[PDB]
């Protein structure tokens, strides 16, 4: 095992769970977090807490790859399609608003806000009449637009793009009537772990099968993003490091998942397919992923530069409490006997 690092098993169109997994297992902020969450009188059976304490803590000291039959029991995609049905940002979004739930009345309450939260603001300014409405909302993702766009760059600026309401779509202004208006989004801050989906899967009408744009699509491993702000802070740069690229070879449908991930931050990358984990050039990570053949990257993780030390921490084996300890080597002692 010559990385130190473990991989995990292929039980099905499970698809890129396992990629799920190992990001955020290496969210070592995270992980700490899952440990800590109180979990001893959870049904080992229905808990989707225990099932990831259970994931991680596998990760984190076996030598041989880890299993997830329990993991997929616990919030129940069971069904034949049932990953195919989803993508990415839905698991993540399964998992993570379990776990915070979880660290309620918890020291480690509101670790996935302070993780993935950002500010954002909407507005919807008219053009002709004085009237604005701007609505400020909490954004834990960001799904970026690739088809037409060379860059991360280009998503960005299309991401804060103003959008025209005139003809049909004219604004309802209420007490001014019908009013043309300029419709956009601005963002005031950035999250420490910046998790961006790149928008390669969609459908296309009048539709019976999702089509994947395989089109060349390229993101730095250093990522400027104060531009995008509507007010930057000198003493905090919004500087993001590119931590982990989640990878899909294949066509529409059908394909393999991998991601590419430097767990500690220091631009030394390892490749984890499935069970067998091996280091990897940067070029392989970044370069050889950005598609224009049919293996390309659809989510980005990004952590902002003055959070990578405090995001990345070291996790211990006494960061794992021993109530934890004893209920899972209990388990696996209680399988051991078959
Ligand atoms: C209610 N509260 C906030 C909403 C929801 C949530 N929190 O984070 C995420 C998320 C989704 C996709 C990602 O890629 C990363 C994070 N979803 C559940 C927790």
């Amino acid at each position: 095992k010559h990385t130190g690092y473990v991989g995990l098993k292929n039980q099905g169109a499970t698809c890129y769970m396992n990629s799920l997994l190992q990001t955020l297992f290496f969210t070592n902020q995270l992980r700490k977090a899952v440990y800590m969450m109180p979990t001893e009188g959870d049904d080992s059976s229905k808990s989707v807490p225990l099932a990831l304490q259970r994931v991680f803590y596998e990760l984190q000291h076996s030598d041989k790859p880890v299993g997830t039959k329990k993991l997929t029991k616990s919030f129940g995609w069971e069904t034949l399609d049932s990953f195919m049905q989803h993508d990415v940002q839905e698991l993540c979004r399964v998992l993570l608003d379990n776990v915070e739930n979880k660290m309620k009345g918890t020291c480690v309450e509101g670790t996935i806000p302070k993780l993935f939260r950002g500010k954002m603001v909407s507005y919807i300014q008219c053009k002709e009449v004085d009237y604005r409405s701007d609505r400020r909302e909490d954004y834990y993702d960001i799904q970026l637009s690739i088809k037409g766009k060379k860059n991360i760059f280009e998503s960005f600026v299309d991401y804060v793009a103003v959008e025209q309401l005139d003809g049909d779509n004219k604004y309802d202004a209420g007490e001014h009537g019908l009013q043309e208006a300029e419709k956009g989004v601005k963002f005031l801050t950035l999250p420490p772990v910046l998790h961006l989906q790149l928008m390669r899967f969609m459908y296309d009408p009048q539709t019976d099968q999702n089509i994947k744009i395989n089109d060349r699509f390229e993101f730095p491993e250093q990522l400027p993003l104060d531009e995008f702000l509507q007010k930057t802070d000198p003493k905090d740069p919004a500087n993001y490091i590119l931590h982990a690229v989640l990878v899909h070879s294949g066509d529409n449908h059908g394909g393999h998942y991998v991601v590419y991930l430097n767990p500690k931050g220091d631009g030394k990358w390892c490749k984890f397919d499935d069970d067998v984990v091996s280091r990897c050039t940067k070029e392989e990570a970044i370069e050889h992923n950005y598609g224009g053949h049919c293996t390309n990257a659809y989510m980005l993780v990004y952590i902002r530069e003055s959070k990578l030390s405090e995001v990345l921490q070291a996790v211990t084996d006494h960061d794992i409490p021993q109530q934890l300890v004893e209920r899972l080597q209990e388990e696996k002692r209680i399988e051991a006997q078959k």
